[PDB]
């Protein structure tokens, strides 16, 4: 599935993301933007090995398991196929667990990058929510 923005952003609101860890919606959209594109089935292999899946590409190396990266744990006990589905459930539950792991959302590479500092609100800008 390729979510609307303010689809997205409904769906995140829903799921309890808004604020969560302090995180405001306008971060987890814009993160979701650039990690993926809003594409639930996106996919993309690491240089270590690990493959990040889903609409806020989570890893397979800490999170999820693919059955192909050694070393893997599975923190989230889920198969990363099952991040790829078009409700993102499974996917906020994980991203609930990483958030909370210390850094922050900081553990998105495109979040720091691209969204941190900025104003994220204006991703959530016109939606009705
Ligand atoms: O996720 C924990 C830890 O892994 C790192 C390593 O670069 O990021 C990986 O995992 C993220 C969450 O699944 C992915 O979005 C990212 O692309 C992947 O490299 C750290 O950033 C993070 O603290
Ligand atoms: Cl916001
Ligand atoms: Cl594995
Ligand atoms: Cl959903
Ligand atoms: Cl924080
Ligand atoms: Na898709
Ligand atoms: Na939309
Ligand atoms: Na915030
Ligand atoms: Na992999």
């Amino acid at each position: 599935k390729v979510f609307g923005r303010c689809e997205l952003a409904a769906a995140m609101k829903r799921h309890g993301l808004d604020n969560y860890r302090g995180y405001s919606l306008g971060n987890w959209v814009c993160a979701a933007k650039f990690e993926s594109n809003f594409n639930t089935q996106a996919t993309n292999r690491n240089t270590d090995g690990s493959t990040d899946y889903g609409i806020l590409q989570i890893n397979s190396r800490w999170w999820c398991n693919d059955g192909r990266t050694p070393g893997s744990r599975n923190l989230c006990n889920i198969p990363c196929s099952a991040l790829l589905s078009s409700d993102i459930t499974a996917s906020v539950n994980c991203a609930k667990k990483i958030v909370s792991d210390g850094n922050g959302m900081n553990a998105w590479v495109a979040w720091r990058n691209r969204c941190k500092g900025t104003d994220v609100q204006a991703w959530i800008r016109g939606c009705r929510l």
